């Protein structure tokens, strides 16, 4: 579990948006597993604006933080899970490190502020869905 707070923008993973979530929707994408949802209060997340390959994640499995190198936002395709079927996700950064189902949602930061969050794993590597293109995060 876990979300990005920046500004009044919840970001979460699509597969874990809630009732609220869906009923305070700003924008969603399948093929990113991302879903962003309108808040009351201001969060103080900063997005990064950067091309940073090296980060830290927070893995909940571990109780642990990460240091990584992942490669650029991709197209890659990622076998079945129990929320998506095999399929190719966009803007997705993969890295050598430990993801479990519960993982979705740990973040992905760099001195710049949030790259991603947890979206996918299994056979040794974790997968991030990059918010760093989503320039309207930071206004309105
Ligand atoms: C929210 C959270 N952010 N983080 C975090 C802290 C440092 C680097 C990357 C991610 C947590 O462990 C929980
Ligand atoms: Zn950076």
């Amino acid at each position: 579990s876990g979300a990005i707070y920046v500004g009044n923008y919840r970001v979460v993973n699509r597969h874990l948006a809630t009732h609220n979530d869906w009923a305070n929707l700003v924008w969603e994408d399948s093929s990113r597993d991302l879903l962003v949802s309108s808040t009351t209060a201001q969060g103080c997340d900063t997005i990064a604006r950067c091309d940073c390959q090296t980060g830290v994640y927070y893995c909940s499995s571990r109780r642990k933080h990460y240091p990584v190198s992942f490669s650029k936002p991709s197209l890659i395709f990622v076998e079945a899970s129990e929320y998506y079927p095999a399929r190719y996700q966009s803007h997705l950064m993969l890295a050598v490190g430990h993801s479990e189902p519960g993982d979705c949602g740990g973040i992905l930061r760099c001195q710049h502020g949030v790259v991603g969050i947890v979206s996918t794993g299994g056979n040794g590597l974790v997968g991030f869905a990059d918010v760093r293109d989503l320039l309207w995060l930071d206004e309105e």
